[PDB]
């Protein structure tokens, strides 16, 4: 018998641990990394090459069916047929809403297995972390395997030297970005998980204004592109997932024009981690060497 009660505070109660998993690309990412394997994915899962998305993290992507290739697609009939015991997503609102889960067929999902959600609202990393660490254990991973201690430690250490990267550079000026063709969007900190994480260890956060933000209810500000460079940035971390246009790929004067993109000073975000400490640590990793390495430039 299996039992899980998510971040939704529904439990979930199978007769026995589901070997039908079907998970948002991102989570089946990281039950991967603690060596649950899953039978159906949705989301960003290949790209136009046929390589993995960054999303998919080491899925064997070839051998899982991909239901939808993209957020919020799911093909009700393809999903049926996988005889789903189980639906794992995230959630990003009070609400509880399933990440990606479309809205439209929603209903006729819910109808075909429960669900789980893990909650990457308003909190800081390491709960998400911990609360798909719990659901991998519940699953019958084996966490005290070494791939898998090694991941937590080395998670641990990463954390630690991007709190000292931070508290040795205060002047270094970090923009959280994501680009789109109509409009440049800033993440303020709050209601991230990655951005929470980064800012409780001290890292330097351009903070667009609450009012700036209360078209998205807080989340981010959105910019025409020839404004970008309304506040001055030393580090500029972008958005890396599939419905984003990418740095190399912006062709905008004003981007290019910006002191931290002639500076090299450019790096990815990911605003979905993978919930995996083994995921997360190139993002700490990652940051902390932008911000050991920059210059001051905005
Ligand atoms: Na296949
Ligand atoms: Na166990
Ligand atoms: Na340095």
């Amino acid at each position: 018998p299996w039992s899980f009660k998510d971040d939704r505070g529904t439990t979930v109660k199978l007769d026995k641990v589901p070997a039908n998993i079907v998970a948002f690309t991102g989570v089946a990412a990281a039950l991967f990394d603690y060596g649950v394997e899953v039978k159906g994915v949705f989301g960003p899962t290949t790209t136009k090459d046929g390589k993995p998305d960054v999303q998919a993290g080491d899925l064997d992507v070839d051998k899982v069916t991909v239901l939808g290739n993209e957020w919020g697609k799911l093909n009700v009939e393809k999903y049926a047929s996988l005889a789903p015991e189980v639906l794992i997503t995230t959630t990003f609102d009070t609400a509880g809403t399933l990440w990606s889960v479309p809205e439209e067929s929603k209903d006729k999902v819910a109808k075909l297995a429960p669900s789980v959600a893990i909650s990457v609202f308003d909190r800081q990393l390491t709960q998400p972390l911990q609360r798909m660490w719990e659901l991998a254990e519940s699953l019958g991973a084996d966490m005290k395997a070494k791939k898998v201690t090694d991941a937590k430690a080395a998670f641990d250490k990463a954390a630690a030297r991007l709190r000292a990267a931070a508290k040795a550079k205060p002047e270094i000026r970090v923009l959280a970005g994501s680009a789109s063709p109509d409009l440049f969007y800033v993440s303020g900190t709050n209601l991230s998980v990655d951005l929470e994480y980064f800012k409780a260890l001290g890292v330097n956060f351009v903070e667009p204004s609450e009012d700036a933000k209360k078209a998205t209810g807080g989340w981010f500000e959105s910019l025409s592109w020839e404004n970008v460079d309304k506040y001055p940035a030393d580090v500029i971390i972008m958005d890396d997932r599939a419905s984003t246009i990418q740095p190399a790929d912006i062709t905008e004067g004003t981007w290019k024009q910006l002191p931290a993109v002639k500076a090299g000073q450019v790096i990815a975000r990911s605003p979905e981690p993978i919930l995996s400490y083994d995921k997360c640590t190139p993002l700490l990793d990652n940051l902390a060497e932008a911000i050991e390495n920059a210059k001051k430039v905005g």
